[PDB]
């Protein structure tokens, strides 16, 4: 599916950068504004101006989730991109620290974007993850998509909001105006880079803030004797909904895409596990 | 003064021994010393704490012995009101940082008692030297009613008075949503964190900043913890001032702070004071 692609930069891998923009374009998607790998404020209009493109149809890949997006959040006109989304929405995707503007995005105005690759960590990395790049095409052209992996948890169903992202920058946003108040949800958090003690604290905090608790059911992605078994353990003892670990899911090379807002069916069986997600928004034909 | 320490180890031992060893030669007296066995469970780590509601004997310095990971598993079962009431007569004496900060602000929470951020047992008695500045200010803050803390800080002149509050700053962040909060306001917030990279500093404060905490505050300090564009991207939101470079915290120089006391700060351009009362100190 041969698509647009337009660049955001809100948070020095130049090179990975143009090996990402010349394999997207050697395969026949064209780059909207590849002159843009040449400040706050115009970190902030890279933002604020997707409310004026309006190119049909058009994924719009963050370049990198390093820090920064948090300097941008009180600045960012939620008002106009979300009216922007209601009518042939752009199909939004990154990771890690743009976790906290996807968050915005869905308390504001329940806009659906795409947990996912980014231009530098996925498409520009030294090799080109097939699982990543397989599952990121499936979630953009499917309606409807089913993701399988062997999952440690009980057997259950759920059914509810899919929501998450990054650990670290969801708890930076409890307190604040851009938390979303999802309950009875599927919940999914990943952060590969953190000591197991900093997951735990964090985990704990959404746990006695309310937020894990109020959920259907908890997936934990990529996280890596007090070790992560200790972790998952002591969560589950808190718990009385399904805690399900062992997705692909964050910042490794390996990553599943995974459409914030939408619906989502969990179906985990002693055959292995099923994600079933509905509801987002689409590459259109 | 020579003084009677309990050791308590809710968080997390060469260096536990040698600040006993530092204590006790110096004329102090160390219960508990049997902390220092365990490796312990989540029961134990709670009865350090939840029996302190019974150790009565006066003026007693219950000292945490480390300040890593630990004390976010006990927090739903510490008998907080049993500690509060303790503390109305003859109140304990206690001293921890780090991950101790979260027992300091549960205490906060529950009932305004107040316990000192400052030393513990083996990153400060039992390093490679007693730091002679840290010790000056445990003492110093345990023994006078009243007592100034004086420091070269950045930021503007001012004079600001309310209860002074904080301590680490991922632990505190640890607490926004949660029971252990506490909720003070027209106050004189603190902050320290170690091990911390730049923009992890920055998104916490951003985080204070954005749940409306910082704001709320007569005036910020910062500890210890390259940071300025942090604190240049801070003060570029609050419209209240943000003092740098108070020695508090992880590093070997740390003053030693109680939190919920009342305090005033007053920066001027020959130098920084704050001045700090209402807390419990060591009685003759």
């Amino acid at each position: 599916h041969m698509s647009l692609f337009h660049l955001i930069a809100p948070s020095i891998k130049q090179h990975a950068a143009l090996r990402g923009i010349q394999r997207l374009t050697d395969a026949g998607h064209q780059v909207n504004n590849v002159e843009v790998i040449a400040t706050e404020t115009e970190r902030l209009e890279d933002l604020n101006s997707l409310a004026r493109l309006t190119t049909p149809n058009t994924i719009v890949l963050a370049v990198r989730g390093g820090y920064g997006a948090s300097r941008l959040l009180a600045d960012i006109d939620w008002q106009a991109l979300v009216a922007r989304q209601q009518h042939d929405p752009l199909l939004i995707c990154g990771h890690a620290d743009f976790t906290a503007i996807q968050c915005g995005l869905l308390a504001h105005g329940n806009v659906i974007t795409f947990s996912g690759p980014m231009l530098v960590a996925n498409f520009g990395a030294d090799e080109l993850n097939a699982f990543t790049e397989h599952h990121f095409w499936l979630a953009l052209r499917n309606e409807t998509f089913t993701i399988e992996w062997q999952g440690e948890g009980p057997t259950c169903r759920a059914e509810g909001t899919l929501w998450g992202g990054n650990l670290a920058m969801l708890i930076s946003l409890i307190g604040t105006p851009w938390m979303p108040k999802i309950e009875n949800g599927i919940l999914v958090l990943e952060d590969i880079n953190e000591h197991p003690f900093r997951v735990e604290r964090m985990l704990l905090q959404l746990y006695h803030a309310g937020i894990l608790p109020r959920q259907k059911a908890i997936i934990l992605g990529s996280f890596s004797g007090y070790n992560l078994e200790s972790v998952y353990a002591f969560l589950r003892s808190r718990l009385s909904i399904p805690l399900i670990t062992g997705l692909d899911f964050g910042h490794e090379q390996r990553t599943v895409t995974l459409p914030l807002g939408a619906h989502a069916i969990l179906n985990n069986t002693r055959e292995g596990t099923q994600l079933t997600i509905s509801g987002h928004p689409v590459l259109k034909m």
